[PDB]
């Protein structure tokens, strides 16, 4: 399997699924390194973020747990097709890149926080991470190139 990917057993169904310990992605289907990738993301900050403040909210007070729960609700909507990533990023990302539908542009290794970068570079083009934790907060990352 590619970098990060492990086979696991589901504990509701007993069906095999796959999970990625670098991106926190998980999926039923079996999954199919570049110099630069291009990603967008949605950031939900919490009271222990390095900078507990954003364009949406001057003093961010939510707990880490509550941020994770928001992140999980967004992943659910994006995966059900109920909302698209860009539309949730624009409305709800605590990063100022919300204004560009979460787009960060292209970047190479050596530029981002390591857990963000690792996840970015382990995604395939088109793929979305699960919850990725950095000192900024909790992200959903979409690799777009
Ligand atoms: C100022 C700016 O323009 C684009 C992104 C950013 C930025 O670093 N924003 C940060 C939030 C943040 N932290 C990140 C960590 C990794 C990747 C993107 C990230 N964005 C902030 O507002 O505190």
């Amino acid at each position: 399997l590619p970098p990060g990917w492990e086979k696991a057993m589901s504990r509701s169904s007993g069906r095999v699924y796959y999970f990625n310990h670098i991106t926190n992605a998980s999926q039923w289907e079996r999954p199919s390194e570049p110099a630069r990738v291009r990603c967008s993301h949605l950031l939900v900050k919490h009271s222990q973020s390095r900078r507990p403040s954003s364009w949406r909210q001057e003093k961010i007070t939510r707990t880490k747990e509550e941020a994770l729960e928001l992140i999980n609700g967004y992943i659910q909507k994006i995966k059900s097709g109920e909302e698209d990533f860009e539309s949730l990023a624009s409305q709800f990302s605590d990063c100022s890149s919300a204004k560009a539908r979460g787009d960060l542009g292209a970047f190479s290794r050596g530029q981002m926080q390591k857990p963000f970068e690792d996840a970015s570079f382990a995604l395939r083009t088109g793929e979305m991470s699960g919850p990725v934790f950095t000192d900024s907060g909790i992200h959903i990352i979409l690799r777009t190139e």
